[PDB]
């Protein structure tokens, strides 16, 4: 749980290309990842990126993810893409994922779901 926080000390939301932040690949659990757009996935093409995983981890970059917190500093993790690559994950039973974490704003996620949007706490 978390029903304390430390306190403001930086204007990090809104900040320009110069106040702080740290954006690079990070492996975020495949159990807090959210995904409200299902698909159709294809066996034959999962199969080809399950290859590449099994036979060399290296050639596989990572995923664009969405990076917004609540209105609690709940962080929650949004993808949009990368739909089969995330079945070859989920098939090899892997325990996280490679993927670009990149700060956004809940108006990003309007652009997306500006309809069916929940209000994150
Ligand atoms: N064996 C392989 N089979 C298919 N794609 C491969 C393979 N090896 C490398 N790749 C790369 O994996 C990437 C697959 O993810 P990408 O996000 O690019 O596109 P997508 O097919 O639209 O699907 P999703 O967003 O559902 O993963 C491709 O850009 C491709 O270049
Ligand atoms: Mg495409």
């Amino acid at each position: 749980g978390a029903p304390e926080g430390p306190g403001p000390s930086g204007g990090a939301q809104g900040g320009s290309i110069h106040s702080g932040r740290i954006a690079a690949v990070h492996n975020v659990p495949l159990s807090v990842l959210i995904r409200p757009l299902p698909s159709v996935l294809d066996p034959a093409k999962v199969q080809s990126l399950v290859d590449t995983i099994r036979e060399d981890p290296d050639s596989v970059p990572p995923i664009d993810v969405l990076w917004i917190k609540g209105a609690q500093g709940g962080d929650y993790f949004y993808s949009f893409g990368g739909c089969h690559r995330y079945a070859a994950y989920q098939q090899l039973q892997r325990e996280t994922i490679p993927a670009k974490l990149v700060q956004s704003t809940l108006s990003d996620l309007r652009v997306y779901l500006g309809a069916s949007t929940p209000d994150l706490q």
